[PDB]
């Protein structure tokens, strides 16, 4: 149940607007937060997120993500933050500068090469290097809002990077 | 096992009537096997968004597009069952939502909805034949009528004829 969520290792979030629900319990792993936001049960909202305390081994279950307005991302070595997909937007606006879903497949089907690697391409786009673009894994993004949209540095060495083919939100009525 | 993952629709497969589009195909044994190398998009020269499995011919079809590209329509059959890729079905709103066709199935307050096509708990006439084009199907939360409401669904809880759903608008700034 767990890889129906993006995860954002480190993050947890809080609430500035105080009205907004939260459930808490003390479990054993991130598997069995997942297991319980998936499903729902017992929850007096619609989970959209849930983080893991590594260090208390506590489930907090949110009714909003890292894009809701009135909450915060925050660091912290005992969090591990779990997005649901259904709530990460799917489709891109404009050039798709904003985009942070989880595909990571080109326009003609090659799998992405992840940030954090040289090779097959050696490159300067370091999550370092680019704080708040979201280059975590072998996700498709558009870091500098060029022409082309959401890409990825290829990993096909005849390929050095391509477009990916995530859909415009304008695309369907 | 991804197949869980993907967005039914039995009895239905998709025809191309622009020549262009690419579409693969493989000789199977079971519709997890087309699950499974959708998810992973192994040996596909494109991004598979969808897929069908013919249960007669135990084959798989896998497609750079779904129901809801311009260029394919659905066909009937009853040896078909096709699947989309949820990636790849918009999953905000735009207005009152009502081209919504994601999968959300639970209510703002967290009850899990009622199938459009049952009277239990609650009886009502948006029967799907009544409302086609508006895929009225298992509990996804839907705006049939276009209402100010954004998509709802009736709910499973007795005391709860119907609630809104809690589905994020695409943009809104």
């Amino acid at each position: 149940t767990i890889h129906e969520f993006k995860k954002s290792a480190k993050t947890t979030l809080i609430k500035i607007d105080p009205a907004l629900k939260i459930k808490t319990k003390k479990v054993n792993t991130a598997d069995q937060c997942a297991n319980r936001c998936t499903r729902n049960k017992g929850l007096p909202f619609t989970c959209k997120a849930f983080v893991f305390d590594k260090a208390r081994k506590q489930c907090l279950w949110f009714p909003f993500n890292s894009m809701s307005s009135g909450v915060k991302k925050e660091f912290g070595h005992e969090f591990d933050l779990y997005e649901n997909k259904d709530y990460i937007r799917n489709c891109i606006i404009g050039k798709g500068r904003s985009y942070k879903g989880t595909v990571s497949i080109t326009k003609s089907g090659i799998k992405c090469q992840p940030w954090s690697s040289m090779i097959p391409h050696e490159h300067s786009f370091l999550p370092s290097s680019y704080r708040g673009k979201d280059l975590q894994e072998n996700y498709c993004r558009n870091p500098r809002g060029e022409e082309g949209g959401p890409w990825c540095f290829t990993s096909n060495p005849e390929v050095r990077y391509e477009v990916c083919d995530i859909p415009q939100c304008s695309e369907v009525e």
